[PDB]
């Protein structure tokens, strides 16, 4: 492929384009017609210098853009992502893309050193807002400065990617496209381009099968935490002290913990992925794989902002109270989160610095609601709306430098918060509570990286999960709020 940060992001590419072909009924004569697609560009090629075409064969079918991607070979990078499907909540904002799944890497973006702002021109470089669905996917570090473990090393500071050969599920359609990227200057020609991505058309599985099973067939060898129950009660307790006395300014802290299991057989992330996306309400699924990489999956319920043109989204998601089996208990338990002034006010400090971030930048913003319960399947937090109107679709930068990370996942003091972080985990957090998602030219969406894993072969996975520790947090409830909070996935691993 190619490093488009590498490119001459002020100089504008010859073409950026879509070619849609004339819709199939099936994917096997989807593949097919791809193919020809690409055969034909070949032989009557554009002539530019450097550019973007994408080819696009509508299907007529539904299909499941993870059953796509479970049945392809391992043509990295692996993408996917999957909005939240947003039932019943207000769109503040006030065909549409259910999933979307890739192979292999027309162009992509990754640097050691943190996402500037040039990067984003480097890859707003590829994007148009007349070509809706060229999106480059990834994401950035939660810590871009911290030392990165072994682990995390193929993912750089940041890593997005557009995809060679993408699937694209509608509500009552699907689609599957290729694109074809290029710049003479780095040495990825148009002929490069061609060449590479001809090899894995003919690779292209057409064999969807429609995905049903609740066993991975991996057992389980081991499972411990970094740090360990022992360790973690003394660093809870450093917490709660720098916050209650008045030495350390320290008022909220969200400390994290690396749950290692060692499996016998490889895990499939895609198959772990797709239970989690079947039993995952309101939640985005991804996984961002680079080459050579583990798979770095996750079924988040927080969104960090969506951008569709000029609107800006996002959300105030803090506190923790458990699910209860009761539907007695269960309300009574939203209650007190509703009710409590000192969780009212922890939210609010949230919510509020969240709010500001986008006041910032948007003329007005708007506040929807300024506190509710949003209930998930184990765990309930405090929630909030904020929406804002941009003066110019270029702010978007200015937008997620703003918000990641936000005090949900780092704290307040940032300052003070960021710095205890580094100082109390061992492990690298990587792209853990980072944002996820992907650019695109008219519509962008970024999830927080949390509720997620990295899975890797041969060894098995790191489930990570963190807690806001604030005045009055009970180290013993937060260590039993980690188990929650990764159970989606230590209970469907078996
Ligand atoms: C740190 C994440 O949880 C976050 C921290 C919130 C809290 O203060 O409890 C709850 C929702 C998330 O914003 C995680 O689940 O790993
Ligand atoms: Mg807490």
């Amino acid at each position: 492929s190619m490093n488009g940060c590498d490119g001459d992001f002020k100089t504008p590419l010859g073409t950026v384009e879509t070619r849609t072909m004339t819709a199939v009924l099936s994917p096997a004569a989807a593949t097919e017609r791809l193919i020809s697609a690409v055969s034909e560009l070949k032989s009557q090629p554009p002539s530019f210098s450097s550019g973007v075409v994408r080819l696009q064969v509508p299907i007529d079918q539904q299909i499941g853009a993870i059953d796509w991607l479970q049945a392809q070979n391992e043509i990295q990078p692996r993408c996917f992502f999957s909005r939240r499907s947003d039932v019943g909540r207000p769109d503040l904002l006030l065909r549409n893309l259910v999933s979307v799944a890739g192979i292999g890497s027309a162009v992509f973006f990754r640097d050691l050193d943190p996402f500037s702002h040039d990067d984003w021109r480097s890859i707003r470089r590829f994007l148009s807002s007349t070509s809706p669905l060229i999106r480059a996917y990834g994401g950035m570090r939660f810590d871009p400065n911290g030392k990165i473990a072994v682990e995390w090393e193929p993912f750089g500071a940041f890593y997005f990617s557009v995809p060679q050969v993408e699937f694209n599920e509608f509500g009552g359609s699907s689609m599957l496209a290729a694109t074809i990227a290029w710049d003479d200057e780095l040495s990825w020609t148009l002929e490069n381009a061609i060449e590479a991505l001809q090899e894995t058309m003919l690779q292209v599985s057409s064999v969807v099968m429609k995905l049903r099973n609740r066993s991975l067939g991996v057992s389980v060898l081991s499972k411990n935490h970094v740090p360990t129950k022992g360790a973690y009660f003394p660093a809870v307790e450093k917490a709660l002290e720098m916050i209650n006395q008045k030495s350390s300014p320290l008022n909220r802290v969200v400390l994290a913990r690396n749950s290692r299991i060692i499996t016998d057989t490889d895990i499939d992330p895609i198959a772990w992925l797709a239970q989690l996306q079947r039993e995952g309400h309101d939640a985005y699924q991804f996984c961002l794989q680079p080459p050579g990489a583990p798979a770095f999956i996750g079924n988040t319920p927080e969104r960090l902002f969506q951008r569709t043109q000029l609107g800006v989204c996002s959300e105030a998601l803090a506190a923790t109270r458990p699910r209860a089996a009761s539907s007695a208990r269960d309300m009574e338990i939203e209650r007190d989160l509703l009710t409590s002034p000192k969780d009212d006010l922890e939210f609010s400090i949230v919510r509020e610095n969240i709010r500001e971030k986008l006041n910032g930048i948007c003329d007005r913003v708007v506040v929807k609601p300024q506190k509710t319960v949003r209930k998930l399947a184990r765990v309930q937090h405090l929630y909030s709306q904020l929406a804002g109107r941009l003066t110019k679709e270029d702010d978007e930068y200015k937008i997620l430098a703003a918000l990641h990370p936000t005090p949900a996942v780092c704290g307040l003091p940032a300052e003070e918060a960021r710095l205890l972080i580094k100082e109390i985990e061992s492990f690298d957090r990587g792209m853990y509570a980072g944002p996820i998602g992907f650019f695109g030219g008219e519509e962008s969406e970024f999830a927080v990286g949390i509720r997620s894993a990295l899975v890797e072969k041969g060894l098995g996975a790191l489930i990570y999960a963190g807690t806001g520790i604030v005045a009055g947090s009970d180290p013993s409830s937060e260590w039993n709020e980690l188990d929650l909070k990764i159970s989606q996935f230590t209970k469907s691993i078996e």
